[PDB]
């Protein structure tokens, strides 16, 4: 009979979930300032790695003049060995090698939550935003993994040297510049792509292949799809399932992408109804634990692995997620059937952590 309702404690955008969770104007354009930053250097590496590469076009320069010429460009900003490499890369070109580099200038686009608004705030210290964007190299279906990787790296790595509280990491699939003061990293995932999905290439750090096939408008085209066919409400309950993963756990949890995918295979096979979305998000949560203990697929059809892996491959740590899965739509049941609103609250939070501090968007209701 009675139940609490908290259809305006998710969507309210003054001070609901939705308020909590998205990123004000300033904060967006603190987010591009950054990135435009990155681009600009990345730019601008690129550009002095080519007036090198245009001098010695002209002139078969020596190996000690490339390498006095490297050492006055922001590439300085590599350690001794990986100038050596970039000088040597750019001595050991071949005329069509040197020319198509001349002829490279990249490109960019941002993949991931701030291309599609699903970026949240974060939540508990540590925690960082993320902003994903990637460097394209348009090239003959003719430049190399290792200059380019080595380019990138100078970029990122000049702008650190320049930036207090700036530090650079490097992960298998990118670099990340992390800002902790501003509870903000910028990956840069990098690209082959031509001068058709199949020709995007993008660049691994270590291993075996050095290449992969995987291009990120896949994803972005998928889930812009899905919210069209379900409903704009898909992004809220993304948020908010990512918001969950944020509070369950300081670190680790679910990948948003394994999130997303599992959401949009519900809200596809079972009624919902987007005027209540304390229910969706309960009928969500109902059907979470076995979309995840199949292992979730990947919308793109070439991953190699699942998003989140079968049951018979977990260890501890998809145990843990497990067991938080299976607790979610009982710590919704649960706020929904509370003896007050203020205990209604607690029992909400939870879930999401004590981020909505106002009992108001919590109502009386009939279900
Ligand atoms: N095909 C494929 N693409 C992935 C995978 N992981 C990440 N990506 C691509 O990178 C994009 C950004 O990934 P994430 O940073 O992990 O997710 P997000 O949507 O930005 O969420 P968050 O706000 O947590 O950063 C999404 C997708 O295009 C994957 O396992 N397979
Ligand atoms: N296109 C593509 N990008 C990926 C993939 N995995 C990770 N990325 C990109 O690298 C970034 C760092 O990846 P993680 O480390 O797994 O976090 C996130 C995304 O921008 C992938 O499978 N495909
Ligand atoms: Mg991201
Ligand atoms: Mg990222
Ligand atoms: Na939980």
């Amino acid at each position: 009979r009675m139940t609490w309702n908290f259809h305006q404690y998710y969507t309210n955008r003054n001070d609901g979930l939705m308020g909590k969770l998205v990123l004000t104007d300033e904060e967006k354009n603190n987010l591009k300032a950054l990135r435009k930053i990155i681009r600009l250097r990345t730019r601008d590496v690129f550009e002095e790695a080519k007036g090198i590469a245009k001098a010695v076009k002209k002139s078969a320069l020596t190996f000690e003049i490339i390498q006095e010429k490297v050492s006055t460009t922001q590439i300085k900003h590599l350690s001794d060995s990986e100038q050596r490499e970039v000088a040597k890369l750019i001595y050991e070109m071949d005329d069509d090698a040197r020319d198509e580099f001349l002829g490279l200038t990249p490109r960019f686009w941002t993949q991931g939550s701030f291309q599609y608004d699903t970026l949240n705030r974060p939540f508990q210290p540590g925690q960082e935003m993320d902003i994903d964007d990637g460097t394209y190299m348009p090239m003959p279906i003719k430049i190399g993994h290792s200059l380019l990787i080595l380019l990138v790296d100078a970029s990122l790595k000049s702008l650190v040297a320049e930036n207090h509280g700036w530090k650079f990491e490097a992960k298998q699939t990118c670099g990340r510049i992390k800002i902790e003061a501003e509870k903000t990293h910028i990956d840069v995932p990098m690209y082959a792509i031509p001068k058709g999905s199949e020709n995007v290439n993008l660049a691994l750090r270590e291993g075996d292949r050095k290449w992969i096939n995987s291009d990120p408008k896949i994803v972005e085209d998928w889930f812009n799809d899905s919210c069209i066919r379900i409903g704009k409400h898909l992004r809220k309950v993304c948020r908010f399932m990512k918001a969950w993963r944020d509070a369950q756990w300081d670190v680790g949890g679910p990948s948003s992408i394994s999130l997303m995918a599992a959401t949009v295979n519900i809200l596809d096979s079972v009624a919902h109804d987007a005027s209540d979305l304390g229910e969706t998000m309960k009928i969500i949560a109902k059907h979470l634990p076995s979309e995840f203990a199949r292992g979730v697929e990947s919308p793109d059809s070439t991953d190699e692995k699942p998003l989140f892996p079968p049951s018979y491959k977990h260890g501890p740590r998809e145990m843990d997620i497990m067991s938080k899965l299976e607790r979610l739509p009982e710590i919704l049941s649960s706020a929904e059937s509370a003896d007050s609103k203020s205990e209604a609250l607690k029992k909400i939070n939870m879930a999401f952590g004590n981020r909505v501090t106002n009992s108001e968007l919590i109502v009386l209701a009939k279900a």
